[PDB]
This record gives C-alpha cells, sequence and structure tokens, in this order.
C-alpha cells in the first residue's frame, strides 16, 4: 500500500511571512514545476499505481513537490531551511531509489542544479 502524504497543514502551528518563504514559492517552487523534468516530482510516488512494492521498503522519508507547494502555501514552514530540507529529501530519495547514471537520476540532478541556482538568489 502508499502510506499517507505527508502532514501539509496544521492550524495549530505558528504563521510567519517572510521574503524568503515568499521567494521559495513564488520564484522556486514555481520555476522547478514548469521544468520539462518536473512531472516525476510533481506528486507522492504511486508505487500501487507503478508496481514498485519495494518503493516504500526503501524510501521511509517521502517528499515531493506537490507537497512542497502545499506546505509553503499553508504557511506549515516556519523556517525557510524546512523547505530546502524537503527539496533535498525528494532529490536524495530519487538518488537512492534509483541507480547511478539511469535517465530519472539525471532528471533530479538537473531539477536539482536549477533550484541550487535559484536558492543562490534567495533574499535577505
Ligand atoms: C508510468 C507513469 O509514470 C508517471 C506518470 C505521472 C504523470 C505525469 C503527468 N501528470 C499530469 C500526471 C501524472 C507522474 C509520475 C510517474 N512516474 C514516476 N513518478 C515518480 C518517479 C518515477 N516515476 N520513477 C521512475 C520509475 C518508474 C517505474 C519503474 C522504475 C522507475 C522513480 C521511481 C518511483 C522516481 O524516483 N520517481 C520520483
Amino acid at each position: 500500500m502508499n502510506p499517507p502524504p505527508p502532514e501539509t497543514s496544521n492550524p495549530n502551528k505558528p504563521k510567519r511571512q517572510t521574503n524568503q518563504l515568499q521567494y521559495l514559492l513564488r520564484v522556486v517552487l514555481k520555476t522547478l514545476w514548469k521544468h520539462q523534468f518536473a512531472w516525476p516530482f510533481q506528486q507522492p510516488v504511486d508505487a500501487v499505481k507503478l508496481n514498485l512494492p519495494d518503493y516504500y521498503k526503501i524510501i521511509k522519508t517521502p517528499m515531493d513537490m506537490g507537497t512542497i507547494k502545499k506546505r509553503l502555501e499553508n504557511n506549515y514552514y516556519w523556517n525557510a531551511q524546512e523547505c530546502i530540507q524537503d527539496f533535498n529529501t525528494m532529490f536524495t530519495n530519487c538518488y537512492i531509489y534509483n541507480k547511478p547514471g539511469d535517465d530519472i537520476v539525471l532528471m533530479a540532478e538537473a531539477l536539482e542544479k536549477l533550484f541550487l541556482q535559484k536558492i543562490n538568489e534567495l533574499p535577505t
């Protein structure tokens, strides 16, 4: 079975607007979402649909950009680092489940490089 998706909304968590969190949604998530390599990463891995019975045996910390978009837009994150960590988890999950030089790995690497170019310009 798939697990439930990660938590994305908690009314009890405190909420703040920051330049960094706005940039992570309006620039970083927007840019990666619209990339031609984004489609595998726009939603949780559906291991039932894809017939990957080992995916959630290997990947115990699932993450994806659909979840990251929800966390940003629901003010789930207090620290920009929480969001950056989730992007890193998503890329590393792909590197863990797959093998060096696989097509999906190259796609994740290209998205990670663009992520890093955008995080480079994270405002003060
Ligand atoms: C066979 C159909 O595959 C997909 C279709 C859609 C569509 C994309 C367009 N949207 C509008 C609707 C969902 C989204 C995602 C997938 N596939 C998919 N998602 C995530 C990953 C992924 N594949 N693969 C590639 C793979 C698939 C099958 C067997 C071996 C490796 C790997 C393993 C799950 C991966 O790491 N990711 C994140």
